[PDB]
């Protein structure tokens, strides 16, 4: 056991490895779904620039994460990354709704983490998921689904004009 | 086929996707390096710090091939990212040297796409080897080497000491 | 034979020569594309000046040619530079898709020119193909496919709004 | 016809053209006069770059023909642009002086068109020739007759040296 | 065996020690004309101060293909700096053609160079050699044959006012 | 005889010519060790760097001995450059004591042409031995003997730590 550790449960220290390997994962999915866009049949810049960004920042969580596990001396240990569901992601519509998809999915295991980390009363734990990922999962949750109902209204996908209107006056500004 | 293809052929965007592929699994062992130095029973600063840039630059390194992989009108078609062979990397010592053997791997492999390129005659793909591969390459393995021989003529791994030092006066400037 | 010649083949030089010729027609080409946009009945200001940028850099293309030509002590012989295949190029989407196919003819042309290069062992030559030529025919090809692509989404020709909004939110920024 | 199309003759349409190609081709003369001058053999640096820049107005008056052919909704219909008469010029003199001598074709084609735009009573055609190329021709022609009378006094073209003080003297200041 | 070494032939680097030694003995040869040009009876300080400033970037190209050797983890092993040809180099116009011979020899062994990292397929070698050396090779012999152009046409080497005023307007600015 | 000869000894002469073949020789020297130091299985930059800036200085003192040569108008004659003794320095300490042991070399030397020049009573050049060499050399010795002793201190060579704290500490500022 390391010196550091106090009030940090086993559980929580596997939740928190599989917590890592999610992140990574959506790094890895937003990767795939950014260079898409930049494919010369789609052509959509700041689509292809919005998911690179959202990639690093994903990383960004899953760093976050990997120290923490270090603070409370819990241990990484690193599983596979998985590749995508899907190699074509079809439109800037069908993305953004995987997106939203996925990131329920991570915010889901989040709130089970949170639940974990309460049920055995680590409130260092349950108070840097609240502030540091959270909201901001929430945040991102929100945002997607503001990108999904002005994408749908516009006539998205058939309208390729739709596409690529938003792309220029939503994600490049 | 893209409209945009050119003298770009089957067996290079295969090699490609390959090539994108292990350089996102160095940035994911850098990734595993840098965070056994943050441990507390490792607490080397500046390793960890020195193995999280040269991951973020891998990640770098593998966008810059998808791009490509994009402007040849080639698709990118992602695999699974494996996990590094080790979980603990035993010293600032072991991880140089398995660092110096990863780079010599991925090294061989971006020369032996050179090999391809140049069967091919893809002078641009050759060019673009050259000039954004091979010699940075070329120069992280005499920088790793050099690090090597620097921590054995130290004493490293046994005096910990050692480690300390060189952490504190090479990497922490 | 001039004091400067060394390793700098007869047919190398001739190809050179031609090479020259090519660029200055891609110039031509360019200029005749730009203001046929610039005719009050067709009117998209973007895309007049976006190809007459495009003529200035072809010229500056073959000026790098002939310089290099006076470099290795080869002689400039001049040839007549020949119209465009058109007069009315119908639309930006027409031209966009005239000068996709004008530059893969040129970038293969180049990539003749660096097996030429190549064959003869002409170093100096294969790098500043690669150097100069190579990467930015690459480059000039993606753009062209980029804005094909849209441009087909977008409804053109037909929708003549779809030409203007890819005049005003592409081309003008 | 074009709907912005007013007093703007057929005659005049056709020797806009004419004209337009008389530019490029005099563009395409001192483009040969430059680098020959670039040669190892000849090696005139200023004298290189004189007609370079020369070449490159040319361009621009063409330019400025072509949208005035627009503007007066006339069309504009490009034709081959010839090679010099010339490959290779002998001295810095034989090329001031054939200078002199495209600039006296190219001003009274000009002075032909002026006659042309006055006998049809265009007077918008006559101010435009009178004040963007007419006194450029006549300044033109001044400055290469003072550079052909310099370089007759100094003793050129057998006096090497001559040459060499000019392109010095004059030509790089 | 160096730790670092990767795909480096005992060939290349037997090569490469030559190479030092000839770019070494060219900052020799430089270091002699220069002070020839110092001398009271001569005196022409801009072609002495033009063959010093050659002779320290020679220098310098020693130095680069040093640390290449060490960076492919090759070994550095020198051998005698021969004595120049001459001491005393007759003329500015003597020296320059001179240099003229040596760069050929010089560009002619690095591109024997090449070719042996081409057969030896080690393209880091090859785009090190493109892109430090063989341009540069390629630009100092253009450079040299037009100061040899420039002199013979000025009367050089019996007008001593020619190789006076060459001195003064090429080299002086 | 030169035009500017005065009091200027044809013994003086050529002990000047040998003083700037010794001269050449100790930058030659310093390049080795220089390099050395740089292999990736020694790796002490600092050290590099030191004997790095030695060379290029000591090239500066032949230089300066050059011009002095001339100045006189005494004539200069170039003689081979020697390999240095060894190819493998060993250690940064044996480098050290081998470079103490050229300076005290190459400072008899002077001393010697001081006594030369002094017996002839050419005072400019025993002022010019004393102003520009004599103390130079003397600071010279001190330095590498003060380096000498630390490192013999620190427990050099045995200790690889006790030269790469040295090549830190006092060579890295
Ligand atoms: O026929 C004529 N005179 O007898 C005549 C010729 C030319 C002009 C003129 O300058 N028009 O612009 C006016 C009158
Ligand atoms: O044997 C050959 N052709 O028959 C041959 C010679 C040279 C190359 C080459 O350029 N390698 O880099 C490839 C093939
Ligand atoms: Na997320
Ligand atoms: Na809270
Ligand atoms: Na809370
Ligand atoms: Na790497
Ligand atoms: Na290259
Ligand atoms: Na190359
Ligand atoms: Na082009
Ligand atoms: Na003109
Ligand atoms: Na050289
Ligand atoms: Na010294
Ligand atoms: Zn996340
Ligand atoms: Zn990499
Ligand atoms: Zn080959
Ligand atoms: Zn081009
Ligand atoms: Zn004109
Ligand atoms: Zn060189
Ligand atoms: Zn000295």
């Amino acid at each position: 056991t390391s010196q550091v550790r106090q009030n940090y449960h086993q559980d929580s220290e596997a939740a928190i490895n599989r917590q890592i390997n999610l992140e990574l994962y959506a790094s890895y999915v937003y990767l795939s779904m950014s260079y898409y866009f930049d494919r010369d049949d789609v052509a959509l810049k700041n689509f292809a620039k919005y998911f690179l960004h959202q990639s690093h920042e994903e990383r960004e969580h899953a760093e976050k994460l990997m120290k923490l596990q270090n603070q409370r001396g819990g241990r990484i240990f690193l599983q596979d990354i998985a590749k995508p569901d899907e190699d074509d992601w079809e439109s800037g519509l069908n993305a953004m709704e995987a997106a939203l998809h996925l990131e329920k999915n991570v915010n889901q295991s989040l709130l089970e983490l949170h639940k974990l980390a309460h049920d055995k009363n680590d409130p260092h734990l349950a108070d840097f998921i609240e502030t540091h990922y959270l909201n901001e999962q929430v945040k991102a949750i929100k945002e997607l689904g503001d990108h999904v109902t002005n994408l749908r209204k516009m006539g998205a996908p058939e309208s390729g004009l739709a596409e690529y209107l938003f792309d220029k006056h939503t994600l490049g500004d």
